[PDB]
Order: C-alpha cells, then sequence, then structure tokens
C-alpha cells in the first residue's frame, strides 16, 4: 500500500510543476507583452492608437479579462471593454505600488471594478525620458480562466491555489478526493500563490 | 532492490527534463511575443530611428540575445544592436527565406552568427503592410551558450544532451562519465526541433 501511495504522491508533484509552469507562463508572457508595447509605443501616445493596439492584443486571447491604458491620474483612456461609466483605479494597491516602485507589478485577486469578475492584474508604467510615469499599461487576467484550464486537465484530483493571507484563489475538482490526503505544494514565480496539489488515495486495487 | 532506487533516479531525470524543456520553451515563446507585440505597438511606416532605440532598449541587460537587428525588405541589416563594420545582408539565411515565403514567425536551427562569429540561434518576426505584403523582418539572435549556462546552473552533477533532429550536437552540460551504464529520458522541444536528453545519475553505495 505504501507502494502505490508513493506513486500517487510522485503524480502530484508532476501535476504541481505541469500546472504551476502553464501559469507562470501565461504570467510571463503577459508581462514581456505590456513591456514591449509600453517600450515600443510612440510618444507622446495616441489614444486611438492605443485603442487598437490593445484590441489587437486581446483579440481571440481567452486568458484575459480585459487590457487597459491608464493616464497619469488613473482614469482608464484605453479599454478592450465597453466601459458604461468612467473609471479611475487610482485606489489600487497595484496602481498605488506601480506609480511609487515605477516597475512592473502583479497583483493579488480582487473583483473587478470594470467586470464585476475575479481577476488579477499585471501592470506596467509608461515612462518618459525623465524617468516619470505618464500613463499605465494594465492587463487583466482572468482568474476563472486559469481554474478551468486545470480542471480540464485534471478533473480527478482536487488542487487548490491560496494566497499568503490564506484567501482561495481558486480550487479545482472534488476536495472529497483529498480525504487522509497531505498535498503537494509550491509557490508561483511572479506572484506569492501557492499551489497545493492532493495525491489520490489508493484504491481497492491493491 | 536496486530497481527501486533505479526508478527513483529515472523520475527525477524526467522531473529535470521537463524543468529544462519548460524553461527553454519559455525562453522562445517569451522572445516571440516580444517581438509580435514591438511590431504591433510600433507607429507605420515604420521609421528605422525609432526602430533602433527600440532595439536597444529591448536588448539592454539582456544576457540571452547575441543581437537584435531590423532588415528591409532585401534582407539588408537596417538597425543592429551589434556595432556594424560593413552592410550585412541575411537574404541567404534559410529563416529569411521561409520567413519571406510564409509570412509568419521563424525559429531557426543553430549556426554560427554572421555578425558576431558565435553560435546562436534567431527568431523572426516579418513585418507586413496593410495589404499583407512583408516590408521588414525583426530578428532576434539568441547565444547557445546562453542556453547552456541556464541548463548548467539547474543541474551541474547529470548528464544533459540536446541535439538537432539530424543528430547535430547542440550543447552538453555536465560530465559525460555520469551517463554510462544509462539510458536517457529524452524529448524535443516545442518550437524548435531540438531533442534534449537527460541521463538518470547512477544508484550509489547508500
Amino acid at each position: 500500500k505504501d507502494t502505490i501511495a508513493a506513486e500517487h504522491k510522485q503524480e502530484a508533484s508532476v501535476l504541481l510543476n505541469l500546472h504551476r509552469n502553464k501559469i507562470n507562463y501565461l504570467i510571463g508572457e503577459t508581462m514581456a507583452r505590456m513591456t514591449s508595447l509600453s517600450i515600443a509605443i510612440d510618444r507622446p501616445v495616441d489614444i486611438k492608437k492605443m485603442q487598437s493596439i490593445l484590441e489587437k492584443t486581446f483579440d481571440s486571447e481567452p486568458r484575459f479579462s480585459g487590457l487597459y491604458f491608464l493616464n497619469a491620474k488613473g482614469d482608464v483612456t484605453a479599454s478592450t471593454t465597453e466601459l458604461k461609466t468612467k473609471v479611475n483605479l487610482a485606489d489600487r494597491s497595484f496602481f498605488i505600488k506601480a506609480k511609487e516602485t515605477k516597475k512592473t507589478v502583479i497583483s493579488d485577486s480582487y473583483s473587478s471594478r470594470i467586470t464585476g469578475q475575479p481577476i488579477f492584474t499585471i501592470c506596467v508604467p509608461v515612462l518618459d525620458s525623465k524617468r516619470n510615469v505618464t500613463d499605465y499599461l494594465v492587463a487583466a487576467i482572468q482568474i476563472d480562466y486559469l481554474k478551468n484550464l486545470i480542471n480540464l486537465l485534471s478533473p480527478d484530483v482536487y488542487i487548490e491555489v491560496v494566497n499568503q493571507d490564506g484567501k482561495m484563489i481558486f480550487a479545482s475538482g472534488q476536495a472529497s478526493h483529498a480525504e487522509d490526503q497531505k498535498p503537494v505544494s509550491g509557490y508561483l514565480d511572479d506572484i506569492s500563490w501557492n499551489m497545493k496539489v492532493y495525491p489520490n488515495p489508493v484504491t481497492i486495487e491493491e
């Protein structure tokens, strides 16, 4: 029984690596796209050009809740989501941190002010020649997209992702599959979310 | 007995194979993403002075690149992170030929850089006008050494080999003597036809 259990633990550890890599790739690639956009856009930014870019970047990319451009004040000035009212994001932690650090920020999860759904965001400050922040690129990723990705590959195993405060980010599978099991866990690269993959129990065969 | 520890050594070679393939696949995917976002963000028609600055900013602090270049439709290098001594034309390169014909991103096999003289592989992204004619090319050359050092840094003590589809050695990490009497766990990368072979460690006295 110890031998099958050990196979099951190794399998869980394989899934842990597989699924974290998928998420790390999505996050990393998005950081790289937003960074390249911030570098290549011609100053001063033409807002209709930026709107076109965001739409083209968004197109056929289910990972995104939306892509947005903000002015120095945090007003959303371009948006893949058709906005019904003016939106300002200056109060968001990621915005406060991006402004302060003048570096890319990857936020914890929260409920989108624009769509009402759970997202997390990658924010890249756009700088002028004097290193002053003039604008912000914001890529909002849909948490549910990540969850569904994992669940489709691994429907029969219980996987949890939680943040440092212990907030559930998402959970995939039936928690019952986890009974009497200790999980195999590990953090993501760009955000301190911890993924826990529970090994499946040893069945009657044996 | 032995067979049980050998099975563990094999599983860890498999873990390493996936770790390292994931790393290189990410590097290639991220670089493609950076180049495609660049072509989308920049004003058209492309201004060569602005492209030159963008390439320098992209290249700066990126050990991965041998160099970044922009080619005109004839294959002349028109922007370059590498100081050029004479005119350079890459129209004879296989990747250029395939990029021109397919009008899609191409990833090349390894070769010796005409510009730096070092072993590299390149990622080439054609730039198209409104009517889908190819007018220019973005070229990102990555140093093989960078990949080799990347693998070595993670796994000094195990023998790993990367060979292309024809059996040409791309690079090896570690001492070949560690592979003696072992069968490798192997797999191809995603976007380039290189096969990575990770040899498990021998069973020790313990």
